[PDB]
Parts: structure tokens; sequence; C-alpha cells
């Protein structure tokens, strides 16, 4: 038996808003990773993403790459990404995963705060 | 002015940009182009501008002062000056980001107290 489990909600909503900050200005997806990774002030992350960046420069898709970590990006996570790279898209929909992000982080926050 | 997480928002993308090696003027009109708020687009575009034609960031957000206080504006200018803009956002974005994580819970603290 494996058990791995996934990162908080405001670990999640940084990378992920890094990430589309990065793509979005037109960097190649490679160096986007990279810099995420090397921004990164959380080991785990760090790794996760050098070695999502690993499996980018072999050649394959983010969201493919993405695939190595199931228990950190799930599937909805990883098809709104394939939906992008199918669709010459990944730009606005990693800008919408980063809105989202986002929002899970804060309305996790609400319904914890003060219990 | 603009809201904690606005500014907290800008700062973290500025940041990222400028230490991925990019030119600073690039970083602003990413930043500008992906903003949902016309008033913080505006302003973007507005300091863009400034730094394309030879004014410095740091004097550049002085045009703001209700937007990016004393204490923001000298932190840039200190690595500008010093060559070090890069790792001077770096922690203006940590700043931020510490700024509205901790504000933002206690306003929902204080809700969920408040009303229950
Ligand atoms: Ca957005
Ligand atoms: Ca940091
Ligand atoms: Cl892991
Ligand atoms: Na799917």
């Amino acid at each position: 038996f494996a058990f791995k489990r996934g990162i908080s909600t405001p670990d999640l909503a940084l990378i992920t808003r890094q990430l589309a900050t990065l793509v979005q200005s037109g960097m190649p997806l490679e160096e986007c990773l990279r810099a995420v990774a090397e921004q990164s002030e959380k080991p785990r992350i760090r790794t996760m993403l050098v070695a999502v960046r690993a499996k980018v420069t072999e050649g394959y898709t983010l969201s493919d790459s993405l695939g190595d970590y199931p228990h950190v990006f799930d599937e909805l996570f990883r098809s709104m990404v394939a939906a992008g790279e199918k669709s010459g898209h990944l730009d606005s929909v990693l800008e919408r995963l980063a809105d989202y992000a986002e929002n899970r982080q804060k309305m996790r926050s609400k319904l914890q705060q003060a219990s």
C-alpha cells in the first residue's frame, strides 16, 4: 500500500498564480516551471516542480507532466490544463485555475476561522 | 487605493516576473494585461509608460502613494539603487502576502464570531 497527500490550499494558490502569470507573459513553459521552483520557499514543492519540468523537457504536455503528482493535482485540475493545451488556450485556463485556487484558499479559511 | 488582496497579487506577480530575468517594462506590461481591475490596469500601464521613458520604478510609484506607501516605495528605491530590485520585490511580495493572509483570517474570524 502507498499513500501520499496533496499540498496546502495556499501552496497550490501561490504556484498556480505564479505559473499562470509567467505563462501568460509569453515565457517558455519549461522556463516558467523553473522560475516557480526556484522561487519556492517549500522544499517539497520545489522538488515537485523540478520533476514536472523534467517531464516537460522530455516533451510531454503540462497536463501529462502534472500527472506524475495526481495526489496534488486532481483529475479536474489536470483536465482543465489539458483542455487549454488541446484548444490553444493554456494561458487563459491557467488564469482560471489561479483564480480557482485563490478562491479555494479563501473559502477554506472562511470555513475554519474561529473554530 | 486598492485592496489588501490586490496589492498582494500585483506585488507577487511583479516579483515573480522580475526574478525570472524579464526586463522590468515587460514585467509591468504582463501584470497590467493580467489584471481584472480596470483601475489597477490603468495604473500599471501608466507606471510602465514612465519606466520606458526613464523614470525609476520607485519614482513612478510615487504617483500612487495611496497604493504604494512610503515604506513600499523606499524599499523599491533601495533595490533599484543597489541593483537588487529582484530580491527587494520578493520581500515586498512576501510581506504583502503575509499581510493579506493574516488580515483576511482576522476578517473571517470576526465575521464568524460576531454574526454567530
Ligand atoms: Ca483573474
Ligand atoms: Ca518568498
Ligand atoms: Cl509528493
Ligand atoms: Na478529463
